[PDB]
This record gives structure tokens, sequence and C-alpha cells, in this order.
């Protein structure tokens, strides 16, 4: 009698780990949420098919307000599993749910899955060189988010790369593009003129990580802010000072201007 | 005419994604490497039975010096797979291999899998608050590494968490423990007296991630320095200032002492 946190992966249903599939296949009740990220290459049907169980989907409100009412209860008598895109505990507040589980007298286990946070390694940028991370959020009301700007500034000053999580509103089916983010940033630039994010800043975009053919592009903002990378989800990265080997991967694989090959030491 | 970089996961032969397995089976040749890391929770033999293909294990020199002489040739006329622990491209040196694949006129695809870099999310610490990452390499002869120490310093300075990869001797099959890593850090503290890592520093240890029974513990060095965290591999983490939720998780789940609720928050 337990509760399982299983990640479904980056793109399609096949991105679940074997461990995760075997275990999902033996649980009595299987819940899931699809609001923390977007798996562009699959459908609830295929997941349900692959697993072999009916998956009751939950909304942000069900999860955040009644997890212990809807899911935890069954967990005491049965073997329940909660599915989520990517890795269940990366860039979500699901970790807290484990405390609910404990306090509800329920044993919980975690089955990891490929996360966008580590998939960025496909851009050639050294993983250890990524600093703090941030999320470009949808502007709303009379307030224009600005934190993500300072973060890029802080990391850049230290020579670190910045991972920018783009926003999502599942219910409204809104998936921020790298373009919608490059614009939101250029605006924060003018508001602060910090030299952080301009038209000559180098940027890398990763779209549909997990698919066989993700869109990996690196270039100056001016030349990319008006490009079609493809369907979502999109991720934006503002690199710091590149290593020669990083620059070479970006040029040879990501299609960046040959000029970055010449790094400023 | 195609090369696949498939990730093997975190601990056992089941940490591979259904994607990576289905593909690995459809390959004419399968290579692997276990020098960047080690699947402590399985064996090459158990892995070979899951894939149902034999696997030629490549040494470090093999890959870094003659990848284009051992792997790429067969990739021209067949579909070849290259297995590596964790998620590919998280080992900085693997990325450049894709360039070589192109140079030799070969298609290369990447099949991600759970990485320790993202799995750390299970510690209850927020992913975005992780800063630059470092590695605690085994000292040798007159050599006494110290960069890691500074990496911690710069991160916690900015309220960021520090993920410390512990060293490994693949061949000799020798895992560095969290305890050992702590002793090394305390030794650098005494050498630089920066206040960065002391008997009162709070740390989190994560052992055997990916397993259903990983060890997750959090406390002050003076109590974890000699604590037994179980079989390898080990990962050490020096957290920055904690959000009340991280602290609660570290207490409710990682058995951290209540003191952290009022000291490290
Ligand atoms: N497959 C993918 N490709 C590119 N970006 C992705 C992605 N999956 C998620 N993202 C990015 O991350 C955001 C969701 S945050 C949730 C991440 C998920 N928990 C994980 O472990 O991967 C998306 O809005 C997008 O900005």
């Amino acid at each position: 009698m337990v509760l399982y946190f299983i990640g479904l992966g980056l793109y399609d249903e096949r991105d679940i780990t074997v461990k995760g599939l075997e275990i999902a296949k033996k649980c009595d009740y299987v819940f899931a949420e699809f609001y923390t990220s977007l798996m562009a290459g699959t459908t609830l049907g295929r997941i349900q098919k692959l697993i072999g169980k009916e998956i009751r989907v939950l909304s942000r409100e069900d999860v955040e307000l009644n997890f212990e009412n809807i899911v935890l209860p069954l967990a005491k008598e049965n073997d329940v599993a909660f599915l989520t895109p990517g890795d269940p505990l990366v860039a979500t507040t699901h970790a807290e749910l484990r405390i609910r589980a404990k306090r509800a007298g329920v044993e919980s286990y975690v089955i990891h899955a490929p996360s966008i946070y580590s998939a960025v390694g496909i851009t050639g940028l050294h993983i250890y060189k990524f600093g703090k991370s941030a999320t470009v959020a949808y502007p709303e009301g009379n307030w224009f988010p600005t934190s993500m700007y300072d973060v890029i500034k802080e990391n850049a000053e230290r020579g670190l790369h910045t991972l920018l999580f783009l926003d999502i509103k599942a219910e409204k089916r809104m998936y921020m593009t790298a373009n919608e983010a490059m614009e939101l940033l250029l605006k924060v630039e003018d508001m602060k003129k910090g030299g952080v994010f301009t038209d000559d800043t180098l940027v890398v975009v990763l779209a549909r990580a997990g698919s066989l053919n993700p869109t990996i592009r690196a270039g100056y903002v001016k030349d990319l802010i008006r490009e079609d990378f493809g369907d979502p989800p999109h991720i934006l990265i503002v690199p710091g000072k590149l290593h020669i080997v990083e620059a070479e991967y970006l040029v040879e694989i990501a299609g960046a201007p040959r000029e970055i090959l010449r790094v400023n030491v």
C-alpha cells in the first residue's frame, strides 16, 4: 500500500523509464496532471494504452487543494501512482505533496524521468556551468515580471549560463515560445538598460526536447526573435562566457555564427 | 547510417527509458562506456539481457581518442547505439562526439534518461536554486583540489545550492563517499579559513538515486561526517539559504534536525 511519483518524460509516452512503466502497470489507481509542462508528442490515450490503466487527470486546483482528498485516501488501501510530465520533482511544487503523504500515513516512492533541466545538455553547454534558473512568466495586469532579468545578469557576471523556463497555462492551452520570451526580455532591458539582454546577446533555443528531432538553435537575439522553431514546448538559454568546445558544438550542431568560435578570454 | 546516444539512467537496468530500450534492440551494434559513471544497481550482464544484444564496453581512451575508428565506421552501414550512464551529454566530453559523427557523415540522435543533476529534486530542494556545480576529485600526490570550495562559496553567497559530484575510479571500481568528500572540504576550510564549509555547515546527502530505497539525509557536518549513508554512489549537496518549504521537506523526509527551521531559513 503506497503512493508512486512517476515521471512520464520529455516528449512522448515512451519517455517513461522501464522501471516507471512496470510499476504503473501494477498499480490499482493511476492519477496524473498535465499542467506543469507539455508532452507534445503523445496523448492521454497512448499513455493510458501503454500503461494499461485508466488515468484520472487532475487540475492544478485538485492537486494543490485536494491531493489528500482525491489521491492520498486511496493510497492507504491500494497502490496508487501519480504521473507527471518530465521529472515529477523538477520545477514543480510536487515535493511538498510528499510531506502531505507522510503526514497522511502514506509511504511514497519516486521514479525519475528525463527532465528538461538536464536535457539542456544537448545544446553543448556544460551542465556544471549553468547557474541559478528562472521562469519567464506571462505578463499580467499592470505588472511586468523582472526577476528573470537579474538572474541572467547575476549568472552572466559570474560566467554562468542561464536556463529560462518558459510559461504555460494548460487549461487555456498557452505555450510561451522562445520568441514571446525574447520580446518580454528585450522590454525589461529598456526598462533597466543593464546590458544583459539586447539585440547582440547570444541565445540558444531548445524546442521539443525528447523528440528524435528537437530544434536546437543558437544565435543573436536580433536574428532569432523572428524565427519559427516549431511547436512547443520551448526553452530559452542565455549562455555566459563560452568554452571553445561549447562554441564549437553550438556552431557545428546548433547553427550559430562562426564568429563565436573566437571567444574573448 | 545512424548513431544513437542512449542514456542508461541512475541506478539499475530499468532506469533506461522505454524509448531507449526499444531503440537499443533495433540496433545492429551496441557500445557502452562506464567510466564517466557506474550503474551501482546492476551489471553489464543484466543490462545485456534486457537489451537482448551483446554490448562492447569501450574504455576512456577508446572513446576520447578513437571514437571515429571504433564506433563511427559501423555507423555508416548500420544503426549503432552508444550507451552511457545517466543522461547523455551531462558528461561534458560526450557532446563533442556528435560533431565527430557529423564530420564522418553520420546521423546522431540523443535519447535522454534520468540524470543525477535533475534527480536531486528529490532532496526537496528547489531545482531553480541550484547554482554552479562542482566535483570533488580524489587528491593525488602533491595535488590538492580547491575549486569546488570556491564554487560553494560563490553560490551560497548568492543564496544558491551547490551540487557536488563525488569522484569515481571506474576501473578500480572505487566510489567516493559523502563522508570522504566532507573530510576533504573541511580540510580546505582549514587551509583557506573562508567559513564556507565547517562543522556547522548544513549539508544534504543523496545516495543511490533511482533506487526505490535511496538514502536522503540532511544535517550538520558534525553529525553526518561519520554517518553511514549506505552503498554508493554518493552525491553531496551544500544548500544555500532555505525556503521554509525546503526545510520542512528536509526535516519530514530527510530527518534533518528541527534547528534548520530557525537557523538555515
Ligand atoms: N520537452 C521539452 N522541451 C523543451 N522545453 C521543455 C520541455 N519540457 C518542458 N520544457 C520547459 O519547461 C517548462 C515546464 S517546467 C516543468 C519541467 C518538468 N518537470 C521536467 O522535469 O522537465 C515548459 O514550459 C518549457 O519551458
